[PDB]
């Protein structure tokens, strides 16, 4: 079997990314943001705390010919940027773009944080780190992607996220015609449960190439790109007026600036992030100074390969039994 989903941005500056889900019979069609940095596959729901839904499309599992209480299951999720969900679960017939999995655990959420009742283009989010983050107790769950594994063509699902546009997430194949040139793989650890791997290096603008490891996670689910403090100084630094803001939380730019590409090394091969996927507008309407899109990982513990840069890739996401991910440009 194979699966194929459009992907939408939120907003104009790409904050995240929405993909239409069909879950339970008949459908409910929930829009949910697919997370390789997460492994819960939650949604808003009937149960959600009333005051915390505030325009999200609902799952309401007694509308479901197929649902069935997970009995005695519960979940509880915090995220890197501080927002929290939880709730209990239903097993549940779920499809993305043609693909079905039966008995798939939905986690209704009867809580979630503010970002998320603030943020009404979200239904939820789709969770395709490893099924060892899932966060189900006392019986933990399998995502989505392990679930279908055996049932692909291939073991792998693929992100190619758009700038400023549609993008696309497929499962179970690699389509040749959605990059160019070639694919370069590196090596996943699974060690953190996420899609960690080893950068080869950066380059900021036309400069000369910086071979050193970086080691990362691939995360559909952050919007920036978050990498160490020695090199986000490096890139600001060819940035006229560009400076880190404790006030703000980041490094902000002169919005009249024209940012250099980002360059990121995966094995011998070269992503280039141009400089116009670095720019996230005025930190307040109608402000000239700009929030950009490359931030220290500093206090993190863990280096983001997130949006920014994925964005700029076609990505593959290798579960065979030794996993790895691979990097083309497009």
């Amino acid at each position: 079997s194979t699966g194929s989903a459009t992907t939408t941005p939120i907003d104009s500056l790409d904050d995240a990314y929405i993909t239409p889900v069909q879950i339970g019979t008949p459908a409910q069609t929930l829009n949910l943001d697919f997370d390789t940095g997460s492994s819960d596959l939650w949604v808003f729901s009937s149960e959600t705390t009333a005051s915390e839904v505030d325009g999200q499309t609902i799952y309401t599992p007694s509308k479901s010919t197929t649902a069935k209480l997970l009995s005695g299951a519960t979940w509880s999720i915090s995220y890197g940027d501080g927002s929290s969900s939880s709730g209990d679960v239903y097993t549940d017939t779920v499809s993305v773009g043609g693909l079905t999995v039966t008995g798939q655990a939905v986690e209704s959420a009867k809580k979630v944080s503010s970002s998320f009742t603030e943020d009404s283009t979200i239904d939820g989010l789709l969770g395709l780190a490893f099924s060892t983050l899932n966060t189900v107790s006392p019986t933990q769950q399998k995502t989505f992607f392990d679930n279908a594994k055996a049932s692909l063509d291939s073991p792998v699902f693929t992100a190619d996220l758009g700038y400023h546009a549609p993008g696309t997430y497929n499962f179970g194949f690699i389509d040749t015609t959605a990059y160019t040139g070639s694919i370069t793989y590196t090596a996943v650890s699974t060690k953190q449960g996420f899609w960690e791997w080893t950068s080869t290096g950066y380059a900021v603008g036309s400069g000369t190439f910086k071979s050193t490891s970086i080691d990362g996670i691939a995360d559909t689910g952050t919007t920036l790109l978050y990498l160490p403090a020695t090199v986000v100084s490096a890139y600001w630094a060819q940035v006229s007026g560009a400076k880190s803001s404790s006030s703000v939380g980041g490094y902000v730019f002169p919005c009249s600036a024209t940012l250099p590409s980002f360059t990121f090394g995966v094995g011998s091969a070269r992503i280039v992030i141009p400089g116009d996927y670095i720019d996230f507008g005025p930190i307040s309407t109608g402000s000239s100074s700009c929030f950009g899109g490359i931030q220290s990982s500093a206090g993190i513990g863990i280096n983001i390969f997130g949006d920014v840069a994925l964005k700029a890739a076609f990505v593959v996401f290798n579960g065979a039994t030794t996993p790895t991910l691979g990097f083309a440009s497009k």
